[PDB]
């Protein structure tokens, strides 16, 4: 239970180490650690060294570091599909704001006969093989994460989504409510499940976008633009498996990706638009406008001045499903010293993000697939916010003293 994050500030590295140690020696005094956390909110100007330690737990050990002058912008990246795993979010369930958010999500899905929390609890290995189970639970876990962030008063300067991640983005941007956001994830999944489409596949491929366009066999299209030389292509299964073989053989990095036989973000999805648009029309009534913080990955830049782009409509959401994921192009806009948080039940984009951004950007993941303890991992990440100059007091995550 008692595991807490202790953040420290000071004029020297030693000033910070001494603090981290006093807290370690009073690990069980919550009122004490609460007080030490309130203190750490001191500008780098005044105290240029910062540190953190996760008290309790295995990979507990201090990080200390000089904090740069300059203001650093905070960006949220909401990851897309593939990030599911059995036992997702069970460790974070210990934080009340998280489990409150997940129960609130269960309520959105009481009809339809699903409880997100029970999906998470399932010891059934194949529970997230179901597209609805996954979609809903990704987005619910993303909302939880966003709630934990907001509960420490962290407002994003920028927001960016990847496929289904763009649902979570709406929540983070204040376009879509929790209930709308979750239901959008539900219908997206349920519409597909019902559709019984032909067998498709997607593959990660070490070509550029234009090079894929040229080189891709008919019926196979570049789908997910993740970096200058990482495109996920999508199409009917056979050609996608054949194209990857061709590529492997010629020395190109070309990993297959499990998407449950589905050829996402391609023409294969157009059969799913009419039903989905009908359902989401009833869900997202009175569509609220997307802020300028939220860069679209479903709509090209040169048409951001657009009615479709103007709001997080049922229309915008259907467009996401059917259109390619223009992720690299959105990252291009992320400024030089950004602090970037991957908001996902598993930080799958970390590698892509490193490549698509620079040794100035700090990239922080929040959960890891099959981690012994994702509360430890989450808190270490929040600790790194301190180290990079962001004021995020963990006292909010925990019961008061």
């Amino acid at each position: 239970q008692s595991m807490r994050l202790l953040r420290a500030s000071g004029r020297t590295p030693e000033a910070v180490q001494k603090l981290l140690e006093q807290g370690l020696r009073h690990s069980q005094d919550l009122a004490f650690l609460s007080m030490l956390n309130d203190i750490a909110a001191v500008p780098a100007t005044a105290m240029p060294f910062r540190g953190y330690a996760v008290l309790g737990g295995e990979r507990g050990g201090p990080e200390v570091q000089q904090v740069p002058a300059g203001e650093r912008p905070l960006w949220f990246i909401c990851s897309g599909m593939g990030t599911q795993w059995r036992g997702m979010g069970l460790s974070l369930m210990r934080l009340d704001r998280f489990r409150d958010s997940i129960l609130r999500s269960d309520e959105a899905v009481k009809p339809f006969g699903l409880k997100v929390s029970q999906l998470l609890l399932s010891t059934d290995e194949s529970t997230f093989d179901d597209i609805v189970h996954s979609f809903v639970s990704l987005t619910a876990i993303q909302i939880g994460l966003i709630d934990l962030l907001s509960c420490m008063g962290l407002r994003p300067d920028g927001i960016v989504g990847h496929s289904l991640g763009e649902v979570a983005c709406g929540y983070a941007d204040g376009c879509l409510s929790q209930e709308e956001a979750v239901l959008a994830a539900y219908w997206r999944g349920q519409c597909i499940k019902e559709a019984h489409l032909p067998p498709g596949a997607m593959a990660a491929v070490g070509l550029s976008w234009e090079e894929c366009k040229q080189r891709c066999p008919p019926g196979v299209v570049p789908a997910c633009h993740n970096s200058k030389d990482t495109v996920t292509i999508s199409g009917p299964q056979a050609p996608v498996f054949e194209f990857v073989e061709q590529l492997r053989k010629e020395g190109v990095f070309a990993k297959e990706v499990r998407t449950g036989g589905m050829a996402f973000h391609s023409y294969f999805m157009e059969a799913i638009a009419p039903p989905l648009l009908q359902e989401l029309k009833k869900v997202i009534r009175e569509p609220k406008p997307r802020s300028a913080r939220w860069l679209s990955t479903s709509i090209p830049e040169a048409q951001w001045h657009s009615s479709l782009a103007r709001t997080s409509s049922a229309e915008y959401n259907v467009n996401n499903l059917v259109s390619p994921v223009l992720f690299q192009e959105a990252l291009w806009h992320v400024p030089e010293h950004a602090v970037v948080l991957e908001i996902a039940p598993h930080a799958l984009l970390q590698a892509v993000l490193k490549r698509g951004l620079k040794p100035s950007c700090t990239i922080i993941p929040l959960m890891k697939k099959d981690h012994r303890d994702n509360l430890e991992f989450f808190l270490a990440g929040i600790g790194r916010l301190h180290l990079s100059g962001i004021d995020a007091n963990p006292n909010a995550l925990f019961p008061p003293v």
